[PDB]
């Protein structure tokens, strides 16, 4: 009395679209990552700026995506090594790359696919980058399936060990204090990108916040995302850890310095550490 | 009210989390699977490049690219090759393959794109068309038969087969499913196509709709390199006598058939119970 | 981290709203199905009152007591009969019918409960046993053979049979599956039955794994009454074979009866040129 | 690239169980409402009194359930008609109805199976009952599925009509304000029935732009467990949900666990029942 499949989960054939690969769901999805490739000059501007006044040109990108962010870097004649665990993302990355092959900079650029929770051995680095990004909040996709954010810990482990002695990692996600106190994603400025109906929904587990959901909608259909709420204090301390204390921690909000106490309130935040030992 | 709520949408990835359903105990014997099957025997590697010659054949077209296996092998011998797959998950070796090889001149010109069978019409740029075109591998046989009319079954072979330059060539093939249709079972393992160093064992499930067959359900339990474990996968049965007249309407009839057991020719009734059937048409013009 | 979420867990009801999938398309039309089947045809009962008379049997155990239609028919008769059925959503009709007639002394002594074949052992006391046990309307084949050894069938056979007093009778039916399995199609609407007023159109899957069959499945359309509308359900069924199930259903006694099968309530022959819709085993226990 | 099914859901079979029935949930469940048939003293003190100060005696239970409630009005001698949507739920209500037929208390008592946003065709009441209940925080069973609490409207609209002019309805639910501020809603704090099984409850707030939209609750038991959802309706938005519900022609009234409620007081309830007495 249960259910016969036709295709094992997770297997594909020759001839045959993936699994949900053409639902309505992933095509909504498509123009959303696709229409947010475009980046905005603010952006585009803190980046590049950051990594200079640093010395950095060995970058590693753990969140890689779709490659936006490391295909600037690599226009900017940074050494860039692209990763992510999602090979659905990693495909249009490395369309890019092939398609601009001729340019002696993405002929060197490298892609590769790897997890955090084993980017130790997926990705041989030895000494480590100059510095390794994780933006876009992406760190926040990463659930707790424990319920004691293990994953989170050994994650942002790995992601550290990444980063070569005297190195830098810039790592952010959404303001979700502010998510979780007012149950609604914060106003449509444009500060990532000049990129909508999006419901959102916060699940507490015994009043600790578990997972905020969005509902993105464009018109007639939607798709949606969770996110593990992480709130600028614990994730300060949990970055911090992942060092072991071995750093210089800093925050922004929406690229300016953070000022606990301040009026304006960040969109996202973003963690400047330089590891020292 | 019952209702199942979702972490994310189906078909959705996100940076930094492994995509849908990638690392199952099945989805990981079949990569074992696709893994050992990136050979093919010598056999099968002259009969290809052997009618591919005969023809005179240059530009080819391989809709079926899968992991690149035969594609690979017609780019090394100096043909002009454009390869093809719905599938994005085994386009990914192709394309993975043809990067590493990137500084060899041929492999610099290796085209390979996304596309459908279905709406191969505009995924890909024709009205030239190809010297040859190739199906193999019993890739076809993975569309099934949805609306039950085999539409869809015509629809592909119909833009496949206009991928023909005329007087171009076809290649194409699906197993034996006579056999398999009268017996239930697919025949024990050998497989000419390529050499398995892997053992395996075949559950065969046939599912019969008023009489018509409709589907035929292999699950493959391969033998762990130390460590059982298995997956599935559906086929249409399609039978010689049906697939030879879909084919040759596929052309108008404009065309010369022939078709093939295990790289030999066919005859009806003869002895020998063929494992492959390959349909071979010559376009007229 | 993919996951399917629930408001409410599988099998679990709350009280104001309706149970899980109670209203869908499919059990609607299913609902009328059963509700044009309260009916069986003059020949089926005929049959039926004539063989229990003719063995003389009183008490009787109907096993696959669905809505309760033939039951119903036997309380009527005056015979003391005890209903059982493993599908609480079928037994729900026949326990409604007793209600209403509650007044009538052979209804307030009609016994409904609930009991699986697979447990019937201990599910309704037995000890004693009942002159007949009926098991009609291929109710049988409804069990699967999830194992793959036919250990369920043999089990529930065996505990429908120790139902059975020494000297007693077992009725017991399924659907012509070697027809079915050779044709691919189940026979053109006929059914002696029951008189179906309702139109129906039959599609008919037929699994076989590694060329032994394993199950049937039955898509039935439906014409809704005024909507010349037309939905389906589906129902699965074991293809039970002819000499399997002969060997199969004597087993369940040890060997210890006599065996005889009609085909569409008249003797069979095998190599008679009529083919039966139905089977019909009908067992008399040795003791 | 589907799933074939064997049957169709809802769907019965002679001779198998139902789906789902015999499920690790189904089973935990099972013992959830079997080992709550045992009310308390205080609430059936309570109930019988206040339907006994209004003169009531026609009593329409549209929360049946297993009908331990309405049992206790049958064994009083009031004329009870009981009814629910779910027909799992039924059964076991119309099985005891069954035992106790030769009582002739329970001959007359009347089950049926009816929805409350359809309780007007599928229930003929005409005149009406002295007396509607729907206790046991049932109401909050019934989900908001279009997000503007239409279905919650029609289903109190539905169920005021049951009660004959003059006549009273007593409704509950559990303390929500509550919950949504704690996360938490205590395991075991009841006042209808004494629980006698040992039960750990996991409590699941959902928000959907920062408006309360759904509590679900994990029941684990010794291993095994099982889930319910609820609509978390607040004392204020439900008092007047249930006023409009007659249109304002009525006598609205609060109690906090039996002892009435007092705005402000510093005993927190766990139950809020609403006693309406309908004037036009
Ligand atoms: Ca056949
Ligand atoms: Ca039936």
């Amino acid at each position: 009395d249960s259910v016969y499949r036709t295709r094992s989960l997770g297997v594909a054939a020759e001839g045959i679209p993936d699994q949900y690969a053409d639902g309505e769901a992933a095509r909504v999805w498509q123009l959303y990552i696709g229409d947010t490739r475009s980046r905005t000059a603010e952006y585009k501007a803190w980046l590049l700026g950051l990594l200079r006044q640093h010395g950095c040109h060995r970058v590693l990108d753990v969140a890689c995506g779709t490659g936006v962010d490391s295909i600037m870097l690599v226009e900017e004649g940074f050494s860039v090594t692209s990763v992510d665990a999602s090979d659905k993302m990693l495909k249009y990355a490395l369309k890019e790359r092939w398609n601009r092959r001729k340019e002696p900079a993405f002929d060197k650029w490298v892609i590769e696919e790897a997890n955090w929770l084993t980017l130790d051995k997926d990705v041989p680095a030895g000494d480590g980058f100059d510095a390794v990004i994780c933006l876009g909040n992406s760190f926040a996709h990463l659930p707790d399936s424990k319920g004691d954010q293990s994953e989170h810990r050994l994650a942002l482990k790995n992601i550290a060990s990444m980063v070569r002695p005297g190195g830098l990692l810039v790592i952010d996600h959404r303001n979700y204090d502010y998510i979780l106190s007012t149950g609604c994603a914060p106003p449509g400025k444009n500060i990532y990108y000049k990129s909508k109906d999006i419901t959102t929904s916060v699940l507490t587990v015994n009043n600790k916040a578990h997972m905020v959901t969005l509902d993105y909608t464009v018109q007639f259909s939607k798709f949606r995302l969770s996110y593990y709420p992480h709130c600028l204090a614990s994730f300060t301390e949990l970055v911090q850890e992942a060092f072991g204390g071995r750093c210089q921690h800093s925050v922004l909000g929406d690229f300016k310095p953070y000022r606990p106490g301040q009026a304006y309130v960040p969109c996202y935040f973003i963690h400047v550490l330089k590891k020292t030992g």
